[PDB]
DNA sequence: GCGCACCGAAAGGTGCGTATTGTCT
């Protein structure tokens, strides 16, 4: 699966906390991408310092603060978060058993998407009057593995943070003009499914694909899925308390499912966790082989 | 966005809207 959330000044504190979910989590969880990153001399694990300050628009070498042209009556934007997530059998299978070379699987999987989204990388160039719209080949991208759902269910999921700025083909940093990165969303989503499925089928899975086009190992059938997924079982639970059909139901209606349904969750023992989610897959009887 | 009005300083740049699957920031 593959949403993208346009990220604003309100956002900055919960773009900033993509290390939060990820100090506990038992496997290079930060990770810098883009033609861009390695432009500006990022490599490797996400500064978080530095991020902030990317967040903010400051590249910081000599040059002044991205985006003062940004309205005031309107929303600065600090980026666009692609946020890749795996079937449940996929993060079943890698955090449950422990397969590690699925959770790099994912990984490549992302990877390989996000350049396909950097290939579609664009910003404008005005010059006397006239606007043009430039395809740059670059961004800058902080990558942040995550394993666990709200409800701490096993969830394999990478917030892949595309921060605001490209670098024009005049040396000159911009505003990403993000409408082929976001109007893509979806054939993005199928590029990480590709990907996924390929490197799944080399470690020697078996994939059995669904009506969506999505899949799942073949080995984990769909109620094994639904006890490791609490969250999709409230959303239920909240659109059959509104008698709503999930066939039909407007965005409203879908956001408030989805985010009025949470619950109030404290953080826990790691270690603890685990032993929790194989007892949990014993009783549901999955074989992981 | 379907070229615009309002940003700061460049006869220039920005958000705006864009999206829509499930495993469910
Ligand atoms: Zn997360």
């Amino acid at each position: 699966m593959l949403s993208h959330m346009v990220l604003t000044r309100q956002d900055i504190g919960r773009a900033a906390s993509y290390y939060e979910d990820g100090a506990d989590d038992y496997y290079d969880a930060s990770e810098w991408q883009g033609k861009g990153a390695e432009e500006l001399g990022l490599s490797g694990e996400v500064d978080s310092k530095r991020f902030r300050e990317l967040l903010a628009g400051n590249i910081g070498e000599g040059h002044r603060i991205m985006r003062s042209a940004t309205r005031q009556d309107s929303k600065e934007r600090i980026g666009l978060d692609l946020t890749f997530s795996a079937p449940k059998s996929v993060s079943l299978q890698a955090l449950v058993a422990g397969d590690a070379e699925i959770i790099k699987a994912h990984d490549r999987a992302v990877a390989r998407t996000l350049e396909q989204a950097e290939a579609r990388a664009q910003a404008r160039q005005k010059i006397q009057g006239k606007t043009r719209i430039e395809t740059t080949g670059n961004l800058v991208i902080g990558k942040f593995r995550h394993e666990t759902s709200r409800e701490r269910d096993p969830q394999l999921h990478t917030h892949a943070v595309i921060l605001n700025m490209t670098k024009r083909s005049d040396g000159q940093w911009r505003a990403l003009k993000n409408d082929e990165i976001v109007k893509a969303t979806r054939y993005l989503g199928a590029v990480y499914n590709a990907e996924l499925a390929h490197e799944l089928q080399k470690l020697g899975y078996q994939l059995r694909y669904g009506k969506d086009g999505n899949f799942d190992l073949a080995h984990i059938d769909r109620q094994q899925i639904e006890g490791f997924s609490k969250r999709t079982e409230q959303i239920a639970e909240w659109y059959a308390a509104r008698g709503l059909d999930p066939n039909s139901v407007s965005l409203e209606q879908k956001q408030a499912a989805k985010v009025l349904s949470r619950a109030k969750k404290t953080s826990v023992d790691r270690e603890a966790l685990r032993a929790e989610w194989q007892a949990t897959a014993k009783e549901l009887g999955i074989d992981f082989s």
